[PDB]
C-alpha cells in the first residue's frame, strides 16, 4: 500500500551505535526489520524513524530513511554484530534532542497491541497521527549535542 509518512521506532541497544549513525548518516537493523523498512521505503514518500536508546527513557531524535539497504555501504561499520543485522542504509537525522517518555504521558501503541510507547520494540511502527506529533515535538525542542562528553 502507499502512503506519504510512515512512522518506525529503532532501539539502540550501544549508545556508539547512535553516534555512529550521526556521524556516518548510516543505520542497520535485524534482517526482518530490514525487509519490514525497505517494503516501507519503496511505497511511502518518507519512512521516519525515531530513535530510543535501550538505556534511555524516551527518544534521542529522528531521521529519514534515505536509502536501501546495500551491502557496499560501510561494510562491518559496526563490528561483529553486522554478522546477524541485514546490510547498512543511509539516513539523514532531521533532530537530535531530549524527550522522555514520561513527558509524554501513558501513551499506548494501537498498532502494537496497546503497549505503551515506551514498551516499543525496535522496528515498532507507530500511526501516523501519534508518529508525525512526535517528530514534530521533537523538532520544536532545542538540539542536544549528543556527542558532547563521549
Ligand atoms: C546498528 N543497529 C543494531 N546494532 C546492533 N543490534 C541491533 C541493531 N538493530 C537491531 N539490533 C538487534
Amino acid at each position: 500500500p502507499q502512503s506519504t509518512k510512515r512512522f518506525f521506532i529503532i532501539k539502540s541497544n550501544r549508545m556508539s551505535n547512535i553516534y555512529t549513525s550521526i556521524q556516518h548518516g548510516v543505520w542497520a537493523t535485524s534482517k526482518g526489520n530490514s525487509r519490514k523498512l525497505s517494503n516501507a521505503f519503496t511505497s511511502t514518500d518518507h519512512v521516519l524513524l525515531l530513535f530510543s536508546a535501550n538505556e534511555s527513557g524516551g527518544f534521542q531524535g529522528f531521521g529519514r530513511m534515505m536509502s536501501l539497504p546495500d551491502p557496499q555501504l560501510f561494510p562491518g561499520i559496526w563490528g561483529p554484530v553486522q554478522l546477524r543485522l541485514g546490510s547498512n542504509f543511509r539516513v539523514m537525522w532531521l533532530k537530535q534532542c531530549k524527550i522522555e517518555f514520561e513527558e509524554l504521558g501513558k501513551v499506548t501503541n494501537p498498532w502494537n497491541d496497546d503497549l505503551p510507547l515506551r514498551k516499543s520494540r525496535d522496528g515498532t511502527e507507530v500511526p501516523p497521527a501519534l508518529g508525525s506529533l512526535l517528530c514534530t515535538w521533537m523538532s520544536q525542542r532545542p538540539s542536544e549535542d549528543l556527542l558532547a562528553g563521549t
